């Protein structure tokens, strides 16, 4: 009972940014996402407001990090808790409060948990380079993003796993269109035209009486909550360094192991998945340069100033990772 | 039997081909017999190397996953695609506008565009929560559907009808082919058909008067309305062979509005037995969606698609007479 009160204390820190999810992830006895996610659903009276019974959630959660793999260095349950727990904070923004109902609060949140489960370890373009059963399935298009969409919502069929059974038809059905939604827009493909609309907003912001963000159609709506999910599964270099430098190893695992597969079919390896050829600093000065920094500034600007600590980090991280270049 | 089947055939070339005597003398083998005849008149067994055999095996294959029992969606209606995009393909207007590969996908996609269709919509399929919504979240289910499987049983013994094309060559007709085929999906004809009027307002001709379309964007664009106008050119066929596809998509269309009804869903337009207008409903269908497509198209390869327009105008007046004052 004692592990369990040790818990119990780092679960107090799920609405700060920078969680050791790593800690809470051994602390739980390798179950992060089903215990954030029952943390988070509670905080924000969840269970209640949509009538989901305890053992119900318990059950889903556990069966969806069952279907995340235990042996991927970086897309497993760990990261969906990650996930999770970042869009839980970034929800939690000033320039958001009382801005989406719960239900939208409910689909960004599932739309998280579930956004990488039974991922594989490769790459859309390594499955359809390789005419993979999943890209056949999904003809090429947001292949694994389909597939995460497919098994979480699959899911809810098992055994007391149906955390929706309250709701009403049209909850249920608005639901599910805002999490489908959410989920294909994390497929990194279409992260400069998620980037551009976003821009796009900023540039045409407009705010109510209260100084909250003003968003009055579901376009604009689901725009906001796509990357606010897609800013959390892109903020490993924004946390603390080393929480940003434990996902920077398990993700480069991931990339040599799919550049292992590569070689071994004489394919040409994809970026930064040669092992024999990898220049891990340089790459992830790029990483920041080019995407994450881009889109983090852009995210700031709509919320500002709630982000600025976080984009202080982010920047303090990319000097930081440059420094080890010279 | 073989001598009046290989005498029908005679007419792939012509638009009214008539496709049910074709199936009726084929032995059910419509979608087979009308593939051959077309890859020979194109000579596309030669070009891309495909041997006769892999692609008798093939067919076969594809024409079996199709249903016997769905009265419209079934093999008769992917031998009439087949056959009309064929013709399209042939437009004055379009003379040296796609390549072989283009043709070939366009063709390809025409014969699976809707294999293993279960009779029903992709919204009945939505609403009822079936595996293939869940499978495909509520996007082009349908059509996502007809993909996979028409690429899967190019796996089976002997039937890799593409094994001697290229890896670039593979990889390109591949992806048109998911391009045409997903913009079958119903749901898309709007956005098909703003797409084709833009192309018609900035179009650019020749002194042949052929198109001259140098952006595969644009390309796509005319092979995925070209296979959509065919996928709805059954109200510009002469009339016998419209009649009898209008009485099919009814039929198919009643047994799904019973279903909407056993279990308590809103009766989709035009699938309630017990309360349709066959007529009223076709002109309705060629006033809003068919005719303006075709008008379009028609404006695109300007004049040559005059003979189809007017059959479709003249079948328009006849479905029109057919309503009592
Ligand atoms: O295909 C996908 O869905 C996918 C691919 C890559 C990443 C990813 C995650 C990172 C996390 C932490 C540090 N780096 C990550 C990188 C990454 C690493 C090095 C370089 C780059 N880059 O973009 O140049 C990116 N990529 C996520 C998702
Ligand atoms: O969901 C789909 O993929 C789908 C749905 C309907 C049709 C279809 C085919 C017709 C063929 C011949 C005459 N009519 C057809 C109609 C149709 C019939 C009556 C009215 C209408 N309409 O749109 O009003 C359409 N619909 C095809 C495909
Ligand atoms: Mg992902
Ligand atoms: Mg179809
Ligand atoms: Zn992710
Ligand atoms: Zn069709």
């Amino acid at each position: 009972t004692e592990q369990e009160d040790v818990l119990a204390k780092e679960l107090e820190d799920v609405n700060k940014w920078g969680l050791h999810v790593f800690r809470i992830a051994e602390l739980s006895g390798n179950r992060p996402l089903t215990v954030i996610m029952h943390t988070i659903f509670q905080e924000r009276d969840l269970l209640k407001t949509f009538k989901i019974p305890v053992d119900t959630l318990i059950t889903y959660l556990m069966t969806l990090e069952d279907h995340y793999h235990a042996d991927v260095a970086y897309h497993n349950n760990i990261h969906a808790a990650d996930v999770v727990q970042s869009t839980h904070v970034l929800l939690s923004t000033p320039a958001l409060e009382a801005v989406f109902t719960d239900l939208e609060i409910l689909a960004a949140i599932f739309a998280s948990a579930i956004h990488d489960v039974d991922h594989p370890g490769v790459s859309n373009q390594f499955l359809i380079n390789t005419n993979s059963e999943l890209a056949l399935m999904y003809n090429d298009s947001s292949v694994l993003e389909n597939h995460h969409l497919a098994v979480g919502f699959k899911l809810l069929q098992e055994e007391n796993c149906d955390i929706f059974q309250n709701l009403t038809k049209k909850q249920r059905q608005s639901l599910r269109k805002m999490v489908i939604d959410i989920v294909l827009a994390t497929d990194m493909s279409k992260h400069m035209n998620l980037l551009a609309d976003l821009k796009t907003m900023v540039e045409t912001k407009k705010v109510t009486s209260s100084g909250v963000l003003l968003l009055d159609n579901y376009s604009d709506r689901i725009q906001v909550l796509q990357n606010m999910v897609h800013c959390a599964d892109l903020s490993n270099p924004t946390k603390p360094l080393q929480l940003y430098r434990q996902w920077t190893d398990r993700i480069m695992e991931e990339f040599f192991r799919q550049g292992d597969r590569e070689r071994e079919r004489g394919m040409e390896i994809s970026p930064m998945c040669d092992k024999h050829n990898a220049s891990v600093e340089k790459s992830q000065v790029g990483f920041i340069d080019y995407i994450v920094h881009p889109l983090w500034e852009t995210w700031a600007d709509l919320v500002h100033p709630d982000a600025q600590d976080i984009l202080d980090t982010l920047e303090d991280n990319r000097e930081w990772y440059q420094s080890t270049i010279p």
